[PDB]
């Protein structure tokens, strides 16, 4: 079964705010450090990032010219249909279909304004969704 | 495979004591709050309920005219055949078949009078049973 | 797939030292209490037993004339081939085949004399074995 | 499905530093004790070893002439491609293929010098790999 073609960029091109996949988890880069120990060697990059879904800190150290996978992020608007303590039921405003998003995949800052009828900015990465903020 | 046709009611029709399904768990409603922030918008209902089987507190906030699933509850009488620390063996007085109910699915107030020979009120929701009280 | 024909006895026939199956676990009866609340009703028995394999306390309350399953226990002698912290390797002295028994299934009192070359009394219940004591 | 032919040696031939398999885990022998209780019996060996992969202490007591399985250890050199907090990506210098090794399978003393570009000594036992030290 196919899904998409993996997209890559050189590690040296990443910057704070960029998105990268580390050990299967799409992450947002929070810090990057460069170094060069080899007199005639390649520069290395040490990336620190945070998981978009599990919020876990991850690191990756590799040559600046080595490829790193970048997640494809689709952004769209949805309307909240209902809110339970565990799931947010949404109506995709693009095709009007109903999508369920776990409460754990809601940006902390947006949890406080979750209410039926409100519109939210949603991000889809592969088969998972994350509610970014209210309005959108 | 089919089982039953899901039954629904509008959220605004629920009352304390009503039964509803929230995230797959049939629950008894313990409190309902109504609100209306939109000048010309729909009123919203915030439901607080307790899981019939796991006893967990659950909440659901949605428009008063949105459909909410209501569990089908079949009530019947059974006779206790045996009682272990983990399972209550019962004889369904309708067809005389033997049914096993986990001790965790016995209302706390009824656990104290569980004894072989006693009759109990039993509730069946889908493929699970709950012992409500002794006698029935 | 068939295995054996379940053997039963009336609860009222059990005594301290008897073996019974409670919720799938073969247990040794440690105490039995009898009672009779119904003027013209059946006497009831409250059995307290201990799991042969998990060592857990279990109880069963039912009429004295109700059937209770009794495990089939096959006793034989085996020679210890090797002993690790987790498994005892044995040679069945009946057919000379090698059988492995988890350390958790060794009577506490026998663990202290487990040594290669020693003979032990082994009990087999269905597909599980328990080392009872050294010598046998 | 076949893999390899199990290799054995007599327990009495093992020495500190030897490798043995105890309950499915390849281990390095750290201590061996010999004894002989039977006037005309066989000498026994008590082996204490440490798991190559889980680092767990294991013991095995058996006759000195009893067979014990010895793991086949293939040693080779690899170059580190990248290092995350959970996985070390390596290039097998024999065929240039990429192999991923969990951080837990890296000798503690080598973890401190893990860096892209460094060469490491790698050990393969069946389908698992362990990074022994930097350089190799």
């Amino acid at each position: 079964k196919w899904v998409m073609s993996t997209k890559y960029v050189e590690a040296g091109e990443l910057k704070e705010g960029s998105y990268v996949v580390i050990d299967g988890e799409p992450c947002r880069v929070v810090e990057i450090e460069k170094s060069k120990t080899g007199k005639h060697g390649s520069a290395k990059a040490r990336i620190v990032a945070v998981g978009v879904f599990d919020g876990g800190k991850r690191t990756l150290s590799l040559p600046v010219d080595a490829q790193v996978e970048v997640p494809i992020i689709e952004k769209f608007t949805a309307q909240i249909l209902s809110v339970s303590g565990d799931v947010i039921q949404l109506m995709d405003m693009r095709d009007y279909k109903t999508i369920e998003v776990p409460m754990k995949y809601v940006e902390e800052e947006a949890k406080g304004r979750l209410a039926p009828g409100a519109e939210v900015e949603v991000w889809q990465i592969l088969d998972r969704y994350k509610i970014i903020r209210v309005k959108g």
